[PDB]
């Protein structure tokens, strides 16, 4: 009972694919445009060997760079389906080990001659795949079955701009939008230096304290993927008044924090919780007013479905 | 009750933006890529004066070239809500008339100063906007308000091919693919021509008489939407012998149809249903076997969301 039967699913045809891909105008490479709604696709073929039973499990195991999900971070749940949309494994994926364990039902003993296929939504493992136009080898293990294939990444990670933000990931459960910003990678000063994020469509939330300012060390913590390791980090988090106003979709930062000049450098994580649950389209924008002037970069959200909002005055 | 007030609900910030678009490497301009993924969004901003009540009606007239929806076709429902998820304004849609008529709910008698916004997907009424790379007027009218916004598009209709299909729309309700095959384009002359379409993920429904077969008579009637007017087209449907095998996943039609050779040109329409609700990923692929060898053109879906399939004997 709980027989491991990696052994007894055989898959075949196994590949990732970009989809859709962007063709780099110099190189001529398909490369993964993981900020530009590229996402991964894991496709395989597979049978099950007879004598698997029901609760019999088995084993996707991803490699280093690669995993489940998308920009939006992979459920808990993982399913495999059959033709009359029946599931016939019920998965449970751990992204500490990430591995997704899946238990047949009944429909290995109720079935023989049993094959199938998956296409699965995948993505970088963006803590370790961290820099721009750089081949990742993205690797997984079905059942015993070992497949590789290398992958030009692309962040778009401009390194000369003073504020520039992208969406470190969308949580699953709540589709908060998990953001990151840096701060002057280019490493200039500053004699003023006021930092506004403006939420269309989101809400903060000040009382679970996730909104963290760390102060870089060292240049290559500013990772391309927007991804940091925030263990490697200094947290100043604590030095700084962040402000909020306008029913908690703007928050105000002085990143000067009571110097008359600033030559510090910043990753700034945030979370920002989508109005209500009819959709989670939106938009963050960023603003960093300095003695230059003003820098401004965004963030959209924009789905298939579509979506609409209004508020008003009640009576 | 059920007063129009279209001119007491005011739109601003009109917009139609193509979503991803494509840059045409010659020209320069950003193309509507509606057979690559591509869609219209539509956007507005709007404020309803505080004399509107619940019952009253308003419009969205959608134009000659322009229509709610992607290449599946629009919601019979159409929504508008506020930042809480509730439903403000409940509108039908009608195709016949390209216009959905909204009714107000109580929404707009218990709140005053209300203002909103909404961003709808939107694509071409391919059956007029009908040719590759020419703009094409995209127009609206919200309330009273009219914007439009020309758009070049491009469905790559490649005329040299003896034989290329596309998708001409997905049911909204039933999620079938309803096909578009053009046979003989560049009008050779054939001394086999066996046509056959092969599903995987979807079946023909044979009794459902609706895989048609038309003659061209007129060049001009393969339009490069994939589209065409059934209309002005000859229909031989009940000339030819449609073979239906392999659990009506595979239809297979002689199309010299008794005759030594062939050089008639061909429009062939199809109707293919997702095996089950669990998704409607999967692959249409095509093959024309001609004394020349073999040509063969696919169709495939893979949604943002992955899927999974198997089949086997029951014991
Ligand atoms: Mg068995
Ligand atoms: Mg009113």
């Amino acid at each position: 009972q709980g027989t491991n039967v990696n052994d007894k699913v055989h898959f075949t045809n196994i590949d990732i694919a970009i989809d859709k891909g962007h063709v780099n105008k110099t190189t001529g490479n398909t490369e993964f445009w993981a900020t530009s709604s590229d996402v991964l696709k894991l496709k395989a073929n597979y049978t099950i060997d007879d004598s698997v039973k029901e609760g019999d499990t088995f084993t996707f195991k991803y490699g280093q760079y690669f995993r489940p999900g998308s920009v939006r971070l992979p459920s808990q749940t993982q399913n495999l389906y059959n033709a009359q949309g029946n599931i016939i494994a019920k998965g449970i994926y751990d992204s500490k080990t990430n591995t997704t364990t899946y238990t047949f039902t009944n429909y290995v003993d109720q079935y023989t001659n049993v094959s199938g296929s998956f296409e699965q939504v995948a993505f970088a493992k963006r803590e370790n795949a961290t820099t721009d136009k750089t081949a990742y080898k993205m690797e997984v293990t079905l059942g015993n079955d070992t497949y590789s294939k290398d992958v030009i990444v692309d962040y778009g990670n401009q390194k000369g701009q003073q504020l520039i933000s992208s969406t470190n990931y969308i949580n699953n459960e709540d589709l908060s939008r998990n953001m990151t910003v840096y701060v002057n990678q280019h490493k200039k000063t500053y004699t003023k230096e006021t930092f506004v994020t403006n939420l269309t469509g989101y809400k903060f939330n000040p009382d679970a304290k996730n909104f963290k300012i760390y102060e870089v060390t060292d240049q290559n913590q500013f990772v391309d993927s927007f991804t940091p390791d925030t263990s490697k980090l200094k947290d100043v988090t604590g030095q700084f008044d962040v402000i909020y106003s306008n029913d908690n979709k703007t928050a105000t930062v002085d990143l000067l924090n009571g110097q008359s000049s600033s030559d510090k450098q910043y990753i700034i994580q945030q979370v920002a919780y989508p109005d209500n649950s009819s959709t989670d389209n939106g938009k963050i924008d960023y603003t960093l007013e300095t003695q230059n002037g003003k820098s401004s970069w965004s963030n959209s959200y924009s789905n298939v479905n579509g979506s609409s909002t209004a508020n008003g005055d009640q009576k």
